[PDB]
């Protein structure tokens, strides 16, 4: 109840969102958190892998990065940029590094607040939150708000805190 009180507040405007990471990250796992007990539209997009989920307000634009996407390279009026990680897959953290900064770089994302949602934590011995962060320079990043969130999508425990600072701005 208190997750959906502060979602169902969050949606008093509509808002830009993108959401972004590896293949098999948990985004999609999130965005099924986000809708339970709401009214959810889905839609392929022209030209690109984008897929655009309105979850009650809230357009979410999604896609995962690394492959044949990183060979390619909208943005425009998005007030926040989720990169989900998972916190396992040490071996990959670098790609969503490197795409994560070539995102910041477009003039369309001035403005846009950073969510790094630090996902399957309640797997034993995955990297830190700490790590992560310090991993993905957190701290560099100066010219954008920005909060990383550890979270477990399964049970979405995390993702009412990544919520409230998204609200929070
Ligand atoms: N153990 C664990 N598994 C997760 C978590 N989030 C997602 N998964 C699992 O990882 C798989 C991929 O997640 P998915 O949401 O499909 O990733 P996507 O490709 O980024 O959309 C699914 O099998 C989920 O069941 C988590 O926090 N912990």
């Amino acid at each position: 109840i208190l997750f959906t009180r502060i979602w169902r507040l969050f949606n008093h405007q509509e808002h830009k969102v993108i959401i972004v990471g590896l293949d098999n990250a948990g985004k999609t796992t999130i965005l099924y958190q986000f809708s339970m007990n709401e009214v959810v539209h889905t839609s392929p997009t022209i030209g690109s892998n984008v897929e655009e989920i309105v979850i009650n307000n809230t357009r979410f634009l999604m896609w995962d990065i690394g492959g044949q996407e990183s060979l390619r390279s909208y943005y425009t009026n998005t007030e926040f940029v989720i990169v989900v990680v998972d916190s396992t897959d040490r071996e990959r953290i670098s790609v969503t590094r490197e795409e994560l900064y070539k995102m910041l770089a477009h003039e369309d994302l001035r403005k846009a607040g950073l969510l790094i949602f630090a996902n399957k934590q309640d797997v034993k011995e995955c990297m830190t939150v700490a790590e992560i962060s310090q991993f993905l320079k957190l701290t560099s990043i100066k010219d954008h708000q920005w909060h990383i969130q550890a979270c477990c999508a399964l049970t979405g425990e995390g993702l009412c805190q990544g919520l409230e600072w998204m609200m929070s701005r």
